[PDB]
């Protein structure tokens, strides 16, 4: 049936892109009902990035400095405040195009699609996971700021994810709709550390279900571990240590494939120390921890919106 | 920045995926302006597509026999007719969520998104590429036929594929939208072989070029070669030969990166009689070969729609 990064519909997400203007600077916004969410740096200039006074900058700037457009139409900015680290500006107008959404805070390790914009339009949709250092490796370049990421549940956008700022070691780090960063970022240009980042353990081993679906079974192994020796293969390996929750999530994996998860965890624990030896799984040579086990459940069943 | 694997916005697609029903088969169908599009193996039963006789059974059917639905609402059938290998129903009422469109005969190596769609509703995008030898490694499930593949330029929506049939290899097969299959298949349930896949060179050289951009310049080597001595070790490989077309389309990046095309194609020659020694390019540890360099140029530089 094949195997592929998939990412939702971007149909309802489209609707709610605006463009924000203060000054100089332009990112993109997120119109949902009276009110437009974007990046607060919006209001710093190019030297104001370095240390920003937040609430200092915000006082010189008055409801009549933001330009806000969705298309060609212009939108009249009642009112503003700073809610952590976006900006909400409140306007006179309801979106007509507002679906059904919620704000969502989501964990390390979740997946979700993101809408890469520049000056309100989009320009690609992609699928990403954030990373246990909570950063994610996306593709973003200059305004590409307002980008949000989201997650559909039949007719409920979950938004999750606003881009920020690109690192200096080419990651990307932003917050949630709420403001608050995810992870240890401030939205300031200066060098943050992003951490040793590890591999989601229990994506591979979802991935390893989603190939053995579609065929892909060469790496079946003869063995079985235990979960305390297994996460020390893990922990050498920069794997994140695997626990009963995420053995539970794996059930229904487990029993379409009939592959328990220890077994599976045996054959994964004799990938980390042999190597692929040249061969590919899923039409990849190394392993791929960008899939949650609902992401192979979605994908290997049809769940549409 | 980053580089991923990126589709357009499917919002403009979204509006138009309607779902057909004949008899008891169902399927996805494309509705643009007064007519629905969507394969003609719809009025096969699952016995009929052994050995189907297309006229004669299109024969049997009559306009009240075809069941188009556009979410909840009904569109009555008022023609119909076969061209090639697609079923054209012609309805009542046009599709008030038309976009600018045009129906294109895309070559091999050339790229597109797909909206994979089950009862006529979405349920997510992906890049793919024409393989040479005109097959697609997509993720399709059943009743995964009538969803298309196009291009989106600004405002127009290039229709290019419409998915029909998964080869017993699992690879898939489809026709463009007039019907005309991609290859030498047939919407008949036989074994059909697709022939050997080859490797799109010049996409391989445009993936390497936007390496260099992101800062992956490990590969770069000490070398030129000759554009005959290169299609030799490429010949060798089951990879494209490269013609001077290709090296024109090149132009754009080898002026931005300052590496010559002929330059490229040593370091691409190294490292396909040497391999990639464990180390990975833009977080592949293979040559990927499904980004064009039209693909590469609108990820470095954000073109939007
Ligand atoms: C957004 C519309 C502009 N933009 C900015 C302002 C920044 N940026 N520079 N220093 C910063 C500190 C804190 C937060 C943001 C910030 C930025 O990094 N990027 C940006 C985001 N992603 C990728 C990217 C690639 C190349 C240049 C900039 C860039 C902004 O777009
Ligand atoms: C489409 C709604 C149903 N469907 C069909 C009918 C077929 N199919 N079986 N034999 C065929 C011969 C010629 C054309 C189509 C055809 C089919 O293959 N698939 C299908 C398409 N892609 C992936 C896939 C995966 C698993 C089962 C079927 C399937 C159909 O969906």
């Amino acid at each position: 049936s094949g195997f592929r990064k998939m990412a939702f519909p971007s149909g309802k997400v489209e609707g709610c892109m605006v463009q924000v203007t203060c000054g100089t600077t332009t990112l993109n916004g997120l119109w949902l009902d009276d009110v437009v969410y974007c990046p607060r740096h919006v209001i710093c200039t190019s030297e104001d990035m370095l240390n920003p006074n937040y609430e200092d900058l915000l006082i010189r700037k008055s409801n009549h400095n933001f330009l806000v457009q969705a298309g060609n139409v212009q939108l009249r900015v009642i009112g503003h405040s700073m809610q952590n680290c976006v900006l909400k500006l409140k306007v006179d107008t309801a979106n007509p195009k507002t679906p059904k959404y919620k704000f969502v805070r989501i964990q390390p390790g979740q997946t979700f699609s993101v809408l890469a914009c520049y000056n309100g339009s989009p320009s690609g949709v992609y699928q990403c996971a954030m990373r246990p250092n909570f950063t994610i490796k996306g593709s973003f370049l200059n305004g590409s700021c307002g980008s949000v990421g989201f997650n559909i549940d039949y007719d409920c956008v979950s938004f999750c994810y606003m881009h920020h700022m690109e690192l200096p070691t080419g990651v990307h780090a932003g917050t949630d709709l709420e403001g608050n960063f995810y992870g240890p970022f401030v939205d300031r240009q200066t060098a943050q550390a992003a951490g040793t980042d590890t591999t989601i353990t229990v994506n591979v081993l979802a991935w390893l279900y989603a190939a053995v679906i579609n065929g892909d079974r060469w790496f079946l192994n003869r063995f079985t571990t235990t979960l305390n020796d297994f996460n020390l293969v893990a922990m050498k390996y920069n794997y994140e240590p695997l626990t009963q929750d995420h053995v539970d999530i794996l059930g229904p994996l487990s029993a379409q494939t009939g592959i328990a998860v220890l077994d599976m965890c045996a054959s994964l624990k004799e990938l980390l120390q042999n190597g692929m030896n040249g061969r590919t799984i899923l039409g990849s040579a190394l392993l791929e921890d960008e899939f949650t086990p609902f992401d192979v459940v979605r994908q290997c069943s049809g769940v549409t919106f």
